Order: structure tokens, then C-alpha cells, then sequence
DNA sequence: AGTGAGCGAGCTTCCGCTTGACTT
């Protein structure tokens, strides 16, 4: 009888070792980590941060020592632990099986400092049988994995706090670079310059409602498609050449409002044979279980949440019992979930509908761990949803239903049909080979979907036959090829998965992340790039390519490996990553001199006005057109013929809104913003010249101007009145300031010009030199020349 | 005695694990 302190990650599995484990056990949580690096100078112990330069927490030169401090947080925590285990026998490090949980192993091992035998716990599945094997049969703690974790906890730190105050320095200043962050941006910025530089192509289809009721009228409705023309087929979207134009005319042939529009009016009805009719039956396979990602994807199509959503709500299931552990990368069931799934089916849905032998998904996510099973219902037998409607919210339980039918539905028997394909031949009355085409599909056996719901798109037939004869409602409608749709946050997700970038515990947090820093803006429910993540990944692209490459991710975790099988030594790649060697894989930073050197190296060689200009195209002139990033809000610029100085340009810019996407940005909405006021309220267009009339506020008052076309003549000007307001004027007002010295005669007494006028002190006519007031603004243009003299003798 | 020019401090940031609870 030996009393063990038993220590997990999660507090409410804690609660369920204990019930496995009885009287001589205590079973704690450690909350996740313990101690991890200095975040900012603060969290720097006193003494080791006023000394040394150890603002990346990692003095390098000591052979990358990291310097690891405990969160003020769980520093309550790890003193409750202290004085539990001055009480025990032995002491069982119960984390999971993953390179993270091993370290926090490592941690909670010289922090304790434990003057008493320990012995590692590892368990996949958490159920009474999986933890009384593991309690009965421990393990040793793994060096060599403890040390993989530390080498990628201090590469995301060199990463981190090195390239993001070069971005500081050259971009604009609190922008941060990472190597998980800054690839799903590049992906953001790369899919956004798909569709930059996406043209576009209109064609138009042909549907029509077939009218083959003449054959055998046995309900019926049924309708159809063009498919080609003797040697030219019907163009649709899939001749866009990747996004181009086209390809490969002599196959299709282009339809118009003109052209197509004829095919549906040459012949409403006309004398049309069945050319082929084939029928096949389809099959669908399941999908496999709920893990983190397939789960915040699901939730986003079939329930309209958002990761952070999500995830809220299965912690809200998980802390309570009623699934497993939500954050997993692994699609395996235990053995216990398989008898609960296979039965809770033959219960309900009936023996028909289960599976023969049991269905295993093995299709590994790229560099996963296997830590946790798939996010199933708990317990032994599954609680029916039904069975707690009245303990669940709204929330809770439509996610809950969505799990438990994923579980089950991964279990049944595959989904049995068949599919319907006719084609339509024959001439048309103008004189042409048209041939259509109409596919249907219909479902025979559920299956797995009895408990899912475009596996079903169905389209109901009557019936055919091979060379009948058919007749043909007729409309002609046009479209036009739509670019690659942008990244959702279901999309990127399954998008970083794929090569191998994240874990289930950041993926909600990513998102939170790059728009939290104005690297993207969520239009609803789409993630759009600004013009800063186009000059951050551009300058990474230019600069670190090798850093924000796809396969980055997977060439760390290959190196990871020979560190963790025991091949390779911690600090040997950190040294060549850091400092360099000839001894690169391919085209590594240690083969480009190190990450040092490629940013101390480099602050003296990067163009910060390159960088923080963008160019997207070139006008109808051929002059490059910029967006200027930084310089207090993005504009336009570009750079154009001075009528002053020949040959040195002279930049014109354009002020950009905050609401415009990067896609939107036209060549013809380029232009149309640089004819726009540089800073004051356009009026109109004066028709005696052709000049546009704008009201500015400049040193004196507010006045109103003409724009020339870039005798040598000025721009003429024009102050308003104390009745008129800056942008409550309008052309009118405006046009007759721009006359405003007004010659009503020359006296003849002193042969000057009287002129009326308005200034400072309300309206004034003068006589050369001498000039009297008046009373009137409107009384400037009705004043007549004997008025004029009466008053200035 | 109140304001607050003009010069210009010290700060920003990386991945992953995982629940925390006070008083005014």
C-alpha cells in the first residue's frame, strides 16, 4: 500500500482518474503548462534580465540555455502541488502522449525538484481500463523528446522575437512574423493575388424544359442542358485556362446573348432522338470521426459558427462529460466507443443498417502525435441526443448532435444508388447538329445517411428509352467565370492541415491572431488580406523565403524526428539554423549564413520604399501604379510627367478607402480616384471651359478652384461668402465667384475701372485705389454703373 | 497659479499546453 500523487492536464479528467483509482491515490491538475519563456523584458527574473541581453529569453551563446520562469498564474498551483507531494509515497507525471505533455513532464520534474521516485503515466483513451493498465505498467520520462520540444520552442522563439523587429523597422512598428502566422497570411496574400490578377470571361447557357410527355404519360417534369453542337460544345466556366481566358477553341464555341439567345428561339419544339441513356449505381463512403479541424469545419457549413465558437461550446461539453477531449488530431474510437456506436445503431436504426466488421479511419494527418481519441459522445454507452435536450443549451445541443451523428454515422453501412445520364441529339430549324445532355442521380440505400444530411442531389425521372423519340420551354441565359473563392476560416484551417502547419490547440487562435493585427479583415464570412499582410509577406517572401515556404513546417518536424529518436543532437541544428554551415539540406538558412546574419546582415540592405510600395499594374499609359503603405493610411501613387520640371516625375496620389478589398482595386477605378479633389468638395464641370469646379479650405478662407489639364494661365480662384458655407455651396454659387471682379463701367471722371468685389469685410466696390462698402452680397451683380458713381462723389 | 509647447522615454513580438474566479 504505496500512496501515489498523480498528476494530469485537465482538471475535470482528474476527477475521473480518481474514480478509477480509489483510496490511496491522489489524482491533481497542472492546468497545461507550468514555466515557459519571458514574454516581454517584465517577465525577465530580476536578476537575469538587468545584466545580459536576454530579450529573447534563449542566450544563444551559452549553448542555447533557455530561460524558463513560471506563470504568476500557476504559481499558486505549483505551491499546492509542493505540499501534496511532502504527503505521498511516489510521484506518477500523468500528461499526455505528446512531445508537449513530455516536457511538461520535464517541467513539473525541476520545479518540484521531487526528493522521491518518479515514473511516467502515459494514456490514449481515458476509460477505467486504459488508465488502470497505464497505472499498473508506468514509463520513464523521454529525454530526447523533451529536448525536440525545447528546440522548437526556442526555433518559433528565434523566429519570433528576431524577424518581427525587422518588420518593426521597415514595415510599421507592434507587427509581428511567426512561422505559423506568417504562411497562413502568405496563403491570404497569395489566393488575394489569384483573383488581382483573375480576368474574366462571359458565355451563355441554354436551359430548357424537355417535353417528352408525348412518349408515355404514366407526376412528370423534366428538364435539360445544351451540351454541344456538331464539332463545338457549349462553353462553360471550365475553359477559363486556370484563371486566364481561354483554351482549345476548336472543341467549344463561345455563346453570346446573340448567338445562344438564337438556339433557345431556332426551335422551341423540335423532332429530337435519345442518343445514349446510361444508368450506374454510385456508392459514398462515410467520413471519419471528429477530430479538432474536421470538427470546426463541420460547425461553420451545417451550423454557421465560428472556431472560437465552436470550441467554446465543446469545452462547455467536455467539462461536463457528455464528449472527449475536443482538442485531438486523431479520427481513432476506442474500442468502448465502437460498442457504444455499433449499438446505439442497432437500437434505433436497426440491425440493416450497421456495419459487418467495424470501420477504422487510418488516414494520418500530416505530422500528427496521437494524443486523444476522436471527439465522441463519453461514457460507455452513448446518451442519446434526445436524452438531453433538456440539460443542453441551443448551442450545446446542436453541436452534441452533430458529434454523436459523426461517431455513429461512422460506423453504418455505405450509402447505395444510382445515377441517371441521358443525352439529347439532333438538328436544329437554322441548320445545326446540337446535341444536349441531362444528368440526374437517386438514392436507393441510406445506410450511414439515415443519421447525415451533396451526396443526395437528386433529380427525378420518368423513364427512356435508347433511340426514342422526344420533343422539346426554352430561356437563354448568361454568365460570366467567377474567381477562386477566398479563404474561410473552415477553408484555411483544412487548408494549414493539409501541409502540416498548426496544432488543435491554435487553430481558433490563428485566426484571432492575424486579424487582430490588421494583417485581415473577416468580410463576413471571408478572410480578406490588407495592404499591410501584402507588404509583411512580401517583404518575408523577398527576404525569408525559406522561412515562410510551405514545407518549412515539415522540414522542422523531419528534424525534429532525428532529435527525438536520438539521432541528432538538440543543439546542433539550432547552431547551423542560427549561425550557419555549408551543411544545408537544400536552400536552408544555415546555407545562407544563419538567421543572425540574415537580420543583422540585412537591416542596412532592405528598401523600406520598395517594400512599402506595391505595385498592382500599370496604367493605360504604361506608368506603374503603387499603394503606399505606412505613409499615414494606404493611397494610390504613381508617377507621372511634371509640366514644371521635363524629364523629373511628379507624383500623383490618391487617397484610398478602408473599405476597399484588394481585388476591387481596378485599373478603371485607378484612374477615376486620381481624377477625384486632392483635398476639398467637387461642385461639377464649368461648361464654358470644361474645368471642374472644387471648394478647398486653404490659408486665407474657404475659396473655390478650377483644375487645369496637366499662354501659361493660372487657375482661377474664388472666395465664398459670410451667407455661403463649405459644403453647403454648390456650382451656381460657385461659378459666379469665379467672375467675381466684375468691371460694371470706367468712370469718366478719372478714367479707372470701378469693380465690385467680396472680402473680409463683406461686399466693396473699388475705384483704382479708393474703395467704398456696401450693403448687399446680391447687390454686387445688380449694382448698375449710375448707382456706382452716385455714391463715390 | 493653471495650462500643456516641444523634445522624444521605453515599449512592441513567437508556439503551445490548459483552467483561472476575491475586494472597490
Amino acid at each position: 500500500n504505496v500512496r501515489r500523487l498523480v498528476i494530469v492536464e485537465s482538471p475535470t479528467k482528474a476527477r475521473k482518474i480518481a474514480g478509477y483509482l480509489g483510496s490511496n491515490y491522489v489524482v491533481e491538475s497542472s492546468r497545461g503548462h507550468i514555466r515557459d519563456l519571458p514574454r516581454n523584458a517584465a517577465d525577465v527574473p530580476a536578476k537575469f534580465k538587468s545584466e545580459p541581453w536576454a530579450r529573447l529569453g534563449v542566450n544563444v551563446d551559452q549553448n542555447f540555455e533557455p530561460l524558463y520562469i513560471v506563470s504568476p498564474e500557476k504559481k499558486s498551483t505549483v505551491t499546492e502541488l509542493k505540499g501534496l507531494l511532502k504527503d505521498v509515497d511516489e510521484l506518477y507525471l500523468a500528461t499526455d502522449g505528446d512531445r508537449e505533455g513530455e516536457a511538461i513532464a520535464w517541467h513539473l520534474l525541476e520545479t518540484l525538484k521531487p526528493r522521491v521516485p518518479v515514473k511516467r503515466m502515459v494514456f490514449h483513451e481515458i476509460t477505467e481500463p486504459a488508465i488502470r493498465n497505464a497505472a499498473e505498467n508506468p514509463r520513464d520520462l523521454d529525454i530526447a523528446l523533451v529536448d525536440a520540444q525545447e528546440t522548437r520552442r526556442i526555433l518559433d522563439r528565434l523566429y519570433g522575437y528576431e524577424v518581427s523587429p525587422v518588420l518593426w523597422k521597415k514595415v510599421a512598428p507592434k507587427l509581428s512574423a511567426g512561422r505559423v502566422q506568417s504562411v497562413a497570411t502568405r496563403i491570404i496574400v497569395q489566393r488575394e493575388r489569384e483573383r488581382m490578377a483573375f480576368h474574366s470571361a462571359s458565355y451563355w447557357d441554354v436551359t430548357a424544359e424537355l417535353d417528352a410527355s408525348v412518349s408515355d404519360p404514366s407526376p412528370p417534369k423534366f428538364t435539360a442542358k445544351l451540351n454541344t453542337v456538331d464539332g463545338r460544345r457549349v462553353a462553360t466556366g471550365r475553359d477559363f485556362d486556370s484563371l486566364g481566358q481561354l483554351k482549345r477553341p476548336d472543341e467549344v464555341l463561345v455563346l453570346d446573348e446573340a448567338s445562344a439567345g438564337a438556339l433557345a428561339s431556332g426551335l422551341r419544339g423540335a423532332q429530337l432522338a435519345v442518343t445514349s441513356v446510361e444508368q450506374k449505381p454510385y456508392t459514398r463512403r462515410p467520413y471519419a470521426p471528429f477530430m479538432t479541424s474536421t470538427l470546426q469545419q463541420e460547425a461553420a457549413r451545417k451550423l454557421r459558427f465560428s472556431s472560437e465558437r465552436t470550441m467554446s461550446i465543446a469545452q462547455r461539453l467536455y467539462e461536463n462529460g457528455y464528449i472527449t477531449y475536443m482538442r485531438t488530431d486523431s479520427t481513432t474510437l476506442s474500442e468502448s466507443a465502437i460498442n457504444a456506436a455499433r449499438t446505439q445503431a442497432r437500437q434505433l436504426y436497426g440491425e440493416e443498417y450497421v456495419h459487418p466488421s467495424p470501420r477504422q479511419y487510418t488516414r494520418k494527418v500530416k505530422n500528427a502525435q496521437e494524443a486523444h481519441e476522436a471527439i465522441r459522445p463519453a461514457g460507455d454507452v452513448f446518451q442519446t441526443p434526445g436524452q438531453l435536450h433538456s440539460a443542453l443549451d441551443t448551442d450545446e445541443f446542436r453541436l452534441y448532435e452533430l458529434i454523436w451523428q459523426r461517431t455513429v454515422a461512422s460506423q453504418m453501412a455505405d450509402a447505395r444508388g444510382t445515377t441517371l445520364s441521358l443525352r439529347i441529339g439532333g438538328s436544329a430549324s437554322s441548320g445545326e447538329q446540337v446535341v444536349f445532355n441531362a444528368s440526374g442521380r437517386t438514392i436507393t440505400f441510406p445506410g450511414f445517411l439515415k443519421a447525415y444530411v451533396s451526396d443526395d442531389a437528386e433529380s427525378r425521372l420518368p423513364n427512356l428509352t435508347q433511340g426514342q423519340r422526344v420533343d422539346a420551354d426554352l430561356s437563354a441565359d448568361g454568365h460570366q467565370t467567377s474567381p477562386p473563392a477566398r479563404y474561410t476560416e473552415a477553408s484555411l484551417i483544412k487548408a494549414l492541415e493539409e501541409l502540416g502547419i498548426g496544432r488543435p490547440s491554435t487553430y481558433s487562435s490563428i485566426i484571432k491572431t492575424i486579424q487582430d493585427r490588421g494583417y485581415v479583415q473577416k468580410k463576413g464570412s471571408a478572410l480578406v488580406p490588407s495592404w499591410v499582410a501584402f507588404a509583411v509577406v512580401g517583404l518575408l517572401e523577398q527576404h525569408f523565403g525559406r522561412l515562410v515556404d510551405y514545407d518549412f513546417t515539415a522540414a522542422m518536424e523531419d528534424e525534429l524526428d532525428e532529435i527525438a529518436n536520438g539521432q541528432e543532437q538538440r543543439t546542433n541544428w539550432l547552431n547551423n539554423f542560427y549561425f550557419g554551415g555549408e551543411h544545408g539540406v537544400e536552400g536552408s538558412i544555415a546555407r545562407a549564413g544563419g538567421l543572425k546574419q540574415l537580420v543583422g546582415g540585412n537591416l542596412e540592405g532592405i528598401d523600406a520604399r520598395e517594400v512599402n510600395s506595391i505595385k498592382v499594374f500599370d496604367d493605360s499609359e504604361g506608368r506603374p501604379v503603387y499603394v503606399r503603405v505606412g505613409r499615414n493610411g494606404p493611397y494610390l501613387e504613381r508617377m507621372v510627367d511634371d509640366p514644371d520640371n521635363p524629364g523629373e516625375q511628379k507624383p500623383q496620389r490618391a487617397n484610398l478607402k478602408e473599405d476597399l478589398t484588394p481585388d476591387e482595386l481596378t485599373p478603371e477605378l485607378a484612374e477615376k480616384l486620381f481624377a477625384t479633389p486632392q483635398e476639398g468638395r467637387s461642385l461639377g464641370i464649368d461648361p464654358e471651359t470644361g474645368h471642374e469646379i472644387v471648394a478647398k479650405d486653404g490659408r486665407f478662407g474657404p475659396y473655390v478652384t478650377e483644375v487645369l489639364p496637366e499662354t501659361g494661365p493660372k487657375p482661377r480662384t474664388g472666395s465664398l461668402f459670410r451667407s455661403m458655407d463649405l459644403e453647403t455651396v454648390t456650382l451656381e454659387d460657385a461659378l459666379k465667384l469665379l467672375s467675381l471682379p466684375r468691371v460694371v463701367g470706367v468712370d469718366p471722371t478719372t478714367n479707372e475701372e470701378i469693380t465690385a468685389q467680396n472680402g473680409r469685410y463683406g461686399p466693396y466696390l473699388k475705384r483704382g485705389t479708393d474703395s467704398r462698402s456696401l450693403a448687399t452680397e446680391d447687390q454686387i451683380f445688380t449694382i448698375t454703373l449710375d448707382e456706382a458713381l452716385k455714391i463715390y462723389a
